[PDB]
């Protein structure tokens, strides 16, 4: 089997990507945040607290023929950015663009932070990393590709976002049309449950490619990109006026400054991110400064190739019994 769906951004800077999944029967489509940085596939329901909902589209299990309550099972995650949601569980059957699984683990929300609140364009998550990240209690269960797997033509999906336009997952195949040139495979841990690899090194510009190795995983449902302060502080100096802010949060430029390239390496490969990649527009509403897309990750504990970064390229999430990566430009 495959399955092919679309992914929209959920606003004009590419703050998340939104791709609609069926649960239930009949179905209920819900856009979810799909986000290979965790291993939850969690939604808004008829069970979250009412103030805590806010323009979502809810999962309401009474009304499935297929839900059936996972007794006695809860979850509760909390995610690097601060946020986090909890509740209890259900399984039902759940399709992503034509691939279907059944019994799947739907984890319905009873709370959800302020963060998920205030944002109506997300009615929850899917998760994408190993599911030994998976939250369930006190049986952990399975991530979507992981249920799905087996049946696949192939054990992969592929992750391909547009910059400040619709994109594609694939589950199952790659499309040979959707890249230019050839995927440069590159290995992967999975000791931490993430899409953890090593870039070869970076530039800035048309300037000189360092080498250097750059441990991080590739995080779908991470925004920016998050590298090291060294890394990160050579980009900025290239663009006049930027500087780290500690009250913003990051560094920030001249909304007039016209942004650099930056490039990344996968093994011998060169991933080309454009300059205006890196704009995240002004700080706040009718300011003149402009937040960057690269920050550093120096206090994260973890260097995360977010979405400024996979939007650049075709992404494969191998899954083979040994899981590795692979980047192609686009």
């Amino acid at each position: 089997s495959t399955g092919s769906a679309t992914t929209t951004p959920i606003d004009s800077l590419d703050d998340a990507y939104i791709t609609p999944v069926q649960i239930g029967t009949p179905a209920q489509t819900l856009n979810l945040d799909f986000d290979t940085g965790s291993s939850d596939l969690w939604v808004f329901s008829s069970e979250t607290t009412a103030s805590e909902v806010d323009g979502q589209t809810i999962y309401t299990p009474s009304k499935s023929t297929t839900a059936k309550l996972l007794s006695g099972a809860t979850w509760s995650i909390s995610y690097g950015d601060g946020s986090s949601s909890s509740g209890d569980v259900y399984t039902d059957t759940v399709s992503v663009g034509g691939l279907t699984v059944t019994g799947q683990a739907v984890e319905s929300a009873k709370k959800v932070s302020s963060s998920f609140t205030e944002d109506s364009t997300i009615d929850g998550l899917l998760g994408l990393a190993f599911s030994t990240l998976n939250t369930v209690s006190p049986t952990q269960q399975k991530t979507f590709f992981d249920n799905a797997k087996a049946s696949l033509d192939s054990p992969v999906f592929t992750a391909d976002l547009g910059y400040h336009a619709p994109g594609t997952y694939n589950f199952g195949f790659i499309d040979t049309t959707a890249y230019t040139g050839s995927i440069t495979y590159t290995a992967v841990s999975t000791k931490q449950g993430f899409w953890e690899w090593t870039s070869t090194g970076y530039a800035v510009g048309s300037g000189t490619f360092k080498s250097t190795s750059i441990d991080g995983i590739a995080d779908t449902g991470t925004t920016l990109l998050y590298l090291p302060a060294t890394v990160v502080s050579a980009y900025w100096a290239q663009v006049s006026g930027a500087k780290s802010s500690s009250s913003v949060g990051g560094y920030v430029f001249p909304c007039s400054a016209t942004l650099p390239s930056f490039t990344f390496g996968v093994g011998s490969a060169r991933i080309v991110i454009p300059g205006d990649y890196i704009d995240f527009g002004p700080i706040s509403t009718g300011s003149s400064s402009c937040f960057g897309g690269i920050q550093s990750s120096a206090g994260i504990g973890i260097n995360i190739f977010g979405d400024v970064a996979l939007k650049a390229a075709f992404v494969v999430f191998n899954g083979a019994t040994t899981p590795t990566l692979g980047f192609a430009s686009k």
